[PDB]
DNA sequence: GGATGTATATATCTGACACGTGCCTGGAGACTAGGAAGTAATCCCCTTGGCGGTTAAAACGCGGGGGACAGCGCGTACGTGCGTTTAAGCGGTTGCTAGAGCTGTCTACGACCAATTGAGCGGCCTCGGCACCGGGATTCTCCAGGGCGGC
């Protein structure tokens, strides 16, 4: 009910459905920010978008 | 004592039957010409059952090795499942143009018919080339004379 929604971590989760769905986020989501925040070609209208 | 399950009745929806109308296409009746059925003659091909001789193909047997098939391993590439994206599917705008259908007019083009004649089919004579026969030129094998040796 989007009310139950917990703060968890890789290892307090084991092997339920939907882990890489977790997977999918966690990778790409990080990849494009450390490689925004890593890139010295970055805009402040990009960022601030 | 209250509400629920179920039966019968009434209004509405929907496919199907019959009525109506046009129209145009099929049917009835009559006439005519020619397509095809029938006839006779001639000639060549096919049928059935044989014979004779040649000969190359078919059949049979046998050895052997090449290839088909089975089994096993392996690694890769395709199936499967899930999450994400994306584009198909539907509904919609807005004008213009292509095209089917219908009507109308007209003109050039093709059917049709008669006379003609020239291109296609068959045979005949001739030439180009290949081949058969007679005559001249060139080269190969052979018989005889001269000289030498032996008793």
């Amino acid at each position: 009910s989007h009310l139950h929604n917990t703060w968890e971590t890789y290892e307090s989760i084991g092997q339920v459905r939907g882990l890489k769905r977790l997977d999918n986020y966690c990778k790409q989501f990080i990849i494009e920010d450390q490689q925004v925040r890593l890139d010295p070609y970055v805009t402040a209208e990009d960022i601030e978008i």
